DNA sequence: CTAACGGAATCCTTCCCCC
DNA sequence: GGGGGAAGGATTC
């Protein structure tokens, strides 16, 4: 195969500098504010003249502006982001009908009969990415490499508006010196649990013992590096289908009270409902974050499709179950719907 | 009514019913 | 022994 990734720099950030030209050149700090206080919530993500200075995705609000109080800080606006993210999936279309959508920014594909080798795979990484800046003005990393793992791998290490190839020799010298915590599907609790076992590379799965590695990330994420290891993963691009969805909404205080968390609860639904354009989920799942911002669900799955009133109403019910079987205050409460017709 | 923090989506694992 | 579902967990964007 030869898999070619396209992930769009610095997205929401640089959306709202296209929108806005006037935010060339300045830190952009684009927030999701929770309303519960003054700048309360999370980064969704900066620009790198932001990043640069440790203001990234996840860290609170207050924290950035504390580093830094004079960047540009906007609030989300997700349905602009959605819509130019179509627009510029469209124009990736037009070079592979194999093509997996993997998120807002993120698109694979396999590009086997359109060039000969890596050197024509490149030249096509080029035009993808002149024709994104031409229609959109939008800038973007190209990672072309002989499956999917290692095209986001690097696009990873060319990532500000770049471009490059791993080719089969460079696969296999990241296999023995790429740290494994690096490896797309592997985070710190998973690393963690690598390094306790002595693994730093891909290379290090090959020695160890199945069942020890097994007995402890499990077996699909053993079988996976494994693979990876010998150089013989090769999971092909597939159209992805959309197989959830919901909305949670924060409250403005903790609560426990049925009849408080009920607008919440509702207004979660119509905008979910709204949401799901067309298909009819038959499961509904209400989900409630708690104090601790743990995560407590229950669900209900009907013969036939959800219409908005049996979802008001069997929501109340699940959410009933929540509060018997957690003590737990509840801190976001919303809802998921799936297993659509 | 401004309080040390968002919101959305996937896949895998554990437990349990069931054949 | 294994298919299949409910709920939690880990990952990532
Ligand atoms: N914790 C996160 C991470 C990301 N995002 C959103 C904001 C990003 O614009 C988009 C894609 O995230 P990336 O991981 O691709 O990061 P960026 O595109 O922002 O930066 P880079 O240019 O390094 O890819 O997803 C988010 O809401 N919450
Ligand atoms: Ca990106
Ligand atoms: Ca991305
Ligand atoms: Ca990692």
């Amino acid at each position: 195969m030869i898999v070619l990734f396209v992930d769009f720099d610095y997205f929401y950030a640089q959306v709202e500098e296209v929108l806005n030209p006037s935010l060339k050149g300045k830190p952009v700090v684009v927030c999701v504010f929770s309303g519960r206080f003054e700048d309360s919530g999370a980064v969704a993500t900066a620009n790198y003249e932001a990043r640069k200075f440790g203001v990234k995705a996840g860290i609170p609000i207050v924290e950035a502006k504390k580093i830094l109080p004079n960047a540009v800080y906007l609030p989300m606006r997700k349905e602009v982001y959605q819509q130019v993210s179509s627009r510029i999936m469209n124009l990736l279309r037009e070079y592979s009908e194999k093509i997996e959508i993997a998120s807002i920014d993120e698109a694979y594909l396999d590009i086997s009969d359109k060039v000969r080798d890596y050197r024509e795979a490149y030249n096509l990484g080029l035009e993808i990415k002149n024709k994104i800046l031409e229609k959109e003005k939008i800038t973007v990393t190209v990672g072309i490499s002989k499956n999917k793992v290692f095209a986001k791998i690097a696009a990873d290490m060319a990532k500000p508006n770049g471009i490059k190839v791993i080719d089969d020799e460079e696969v296999k010298r990241l296999i023995r010196e790429l740290d494994i915590a690096d490896v797309p599907g592997i985070g710190n609790i998973t690393a963690e649990k690598l390094k306790k076992l002595g693994i730093n590379k891909l290379v290090d799965t090959l020695s160890i013992e199945f069942d020890k590695l097994k007995g402890m990330i499990g077996e699909a994420k053993a079988k996976y590096l494994i693979s990876l290891a010998r150089d013989e993963y090769n999971e092909p691009i597939r159209t992805r289908v959309r197989k959830s969805i919901g909305r949670i909404v924060t409250m403005k205080r903790n609560s426990r009270n049925l009849e408080e968390i009920k607008p919440y609860l509702f207004r979660a639904i119509e905008e979910s409902y709204y949401k799901l354009d067309k298909r009819i989920p038959k499961a509904i799942h209400v989900v409630a974050v708690t104090e601790d911002l743990d995560i407590v669900s229950r669900g209900r799955t009907f013969p036939h499709g959800i219409s908005k009133e049996t979802a008001y109403s069997e929501s109340v019910k699940l959410l009933q179950k929540i509060l018997e079987e957690d003590e737990r205050k509840i801190r976001r409460i919303g809802v998921r719907f799936s297993k659509f017709i």
